[PDB]
């Protein structure tokens, strides 16, 4: 009934469908939703997590074709504070212990991954049409 | 202002941000407008064009998360007629001479390519982070 503020965060590098599935999910997550979605710079993501094929701008104009995706944050910040909740007016966050704070709010929501379906899946799809010898 | 139906059809292999800038190019050539998108099948594709990564149910399931995409026929015909005009009540043709009968109905819209954004292109991005030597 009440329209329910949903924030997603991630790379998002070489968007795939496990990706759009799991955004899908978060969209869903309630009848009446608008989900943000947070894009984590490429300095940050390079220093904590590795490495990135697609820079910042051409990650979230990737994004910005998924028709579940209402708003995008681009750059994120990297740890999603209780100050961030708040100045963007998010009702719950949306991921696949650090997070304990947002399962202590009532404001964590799982999604899952789909496996098989990533851009480096299929790139070794492409290759495995060459028989060894 | 009246709605205007728009048909755009393709492989949509590996979808990029180069097929969705063309999809959203061909949503928005009226004011408002229905887009549907036909997806070609796995043998015609094979026969005709070349190698295709992913399968008809695959590349379907991906265009369905593109937020141009109204409504999609898959398979759809490997060449356009006006009775496939008629029945599907279609407009306009978004394409980027086997066409030259669209252009004479009025029905042909062109919408452009952006070089360099493909999938491969990115891989070919991950590769040259490696020196050859
Ligand atoms: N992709 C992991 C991640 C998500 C949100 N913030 C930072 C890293
Ligand atoms: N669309 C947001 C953005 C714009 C330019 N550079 C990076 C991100
Ligand atoms: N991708 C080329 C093509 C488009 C429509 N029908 C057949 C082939
Ligand atoms: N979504 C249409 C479709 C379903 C199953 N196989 C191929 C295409």
């Amino acid at each position: 009934s009440k329209n329910v503020v949903i924030y997603a965060d991630g790379v998002y590098d070489m968007l795939h469908l496990g990706h759009m599935k799991q955004l899908e999910q978060a969209k869903k997550l309630f009848e009446n939703t608008t989900l943000i979605v947070g894009v984590t710079s490429d300095n940050e993501t390079k220093l904590f997590k590795g490495q990135v094929v697609q820079t910042l701008e051409e990650r979230t104009e990737t994004l910005k074709h998924i028709r579940w995706v209402d708003e995008i944050i681009s750059p994120c910040p990297w740890v999603v504070t209780p100050e961030f909740l708040e100045k963007y007016k998010i009702d719950y966050v949306a991921h696949d212990d650090i997070y304990a704070w947002l399962k202590r709010a009532g404001k964590f929501k799982a999604t899952q991954r789909t496996e098989g379906v990533s851009t480096t899946d299929l790139i070794v799809r492409i290759l495995k049409n060459y028989e060894d010898y």
